């Protein structure tokens, strides 16, 4: 379906005009990325044996994605300022996010963005485990604190949320459940959520996973595979138009839902304060 449509959009403007001609209007954009230490293996298929997070002169997966995302979204964002966290380094573990700068000043559009990643790569130590949560509560707050204003939080990420040992028993990890409670949480709020997987997985499980997320008011939860769609035999800029697309055509039907629930513009009140941790940088 994604690569039916996609064929007909030759540019990322005209994947951004077809939102806007779908309904989308004012809309915010959150980051949140992935720093685990798996990042140095998951590049083993699809990055050529390299980290994931590999700075060099031509574009790792992350990247890659923020470019195509910032790019696609950058006209609906009215103030260009860019919220922008990392997690899954050892500063965070599953436990927490950390802002971008300190005092958890954002970013301002998405080419700051891709240049502060850049200067905070090589500073972090990679470590783990892998739980959304931390990120989507962050973002929820940030949501609560804008009094309700429309927001996409886009993670990408190089793994699912890790998995209970006995997840063939049918018992889920802690991470699970707080990713989970957070997705569902979440839909109380004016929020759409994109998990972009990079990397080489595995990602199997990942799309069973959001299928049987509980039901909520909104479908406010999707994967994309970046991996699976860059690795396809066409042309570049349709493989991109094909991301875009697959990421994105879904945020406009829920913009039209939160204002259909009355989500937009108002504050739900009970949203706990998470506070990120500063950058572990110089
Ligand atoms: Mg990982
Ligand atoms: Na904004």
């Amino acid at each position: 379906r994604y690569s039916k449509i996609s064929d007909n959009y030759s540019s990322l403007l005209q994947v951004s005009e077809a939102l806007g001609r779908a309904g989308l209007e004012s809309s915010n954009l959150i980051v949140g990325i992935d720093f685990t230490k798996s990042n140095e293996w998951t590049g083993a298929k699809s990055f050529n044996r390299k980290s994931l997070h590999h700075l060099s002169n031509t574009p790792n997966p992350y990247e890659q994605a923020i470019t195509i995302i910032g790019r696609t979204l950058a006209a609906f964002d009215e103030d260009n300022l860019i919220p922008c966290y990392g997690f899954g380094d050892a500063s965070t573990h599953d436990q927490d996010v950390f802002s971008f700068y300190p005092e958890g000043r954002f970013c301002n559009g998405f080419e700051e963005v891709l240049a502060r990643y850049r200067e905070i790569v090589p500073q972090l130590k990679l470590a783990g485990p892998t739980s959304f949560a931390p990120i989507i509560e962050m973002a929820m707050t940030v949501v609560e604190q804008s009094s309700g204003q429309y927001h996409v939080l886009v993670i990408i990420a190089d793994g699912q949320v890790t998995r209970s040992v006995d997840t063939e028993h049918g018992r889920l990890s802690p991470q699970e459940q707080k990713t989970v409670d957070a997705i569902v949480k979440a839909s109380t709020l004016p929020l759409s959520i994109v998990l972009v997987g990079v990397g080489d997985g595995p990602w199997d499980m990942m799309q069973e996973f959001a299928d049987n997320i509980p039901a909520r008011a909104f479908d406010n939860f999707q994967f994309v595979n970046f991996t699976e769609i860059m690795s396809k035999n066409k042309d570049q800029s349709r493989k991109e138009t094909e991301f875009a697309l697959s990421a994105l055509m879904a945020i406009p039907p829920q913009y039209k839902a939160t204002i259909e629930l009355n989500l937009l513009g108002v504050r739900n009140g009970n949203i706990p304060q998470r506070i990120p941790l500063p950058p572990p940088v110089q």
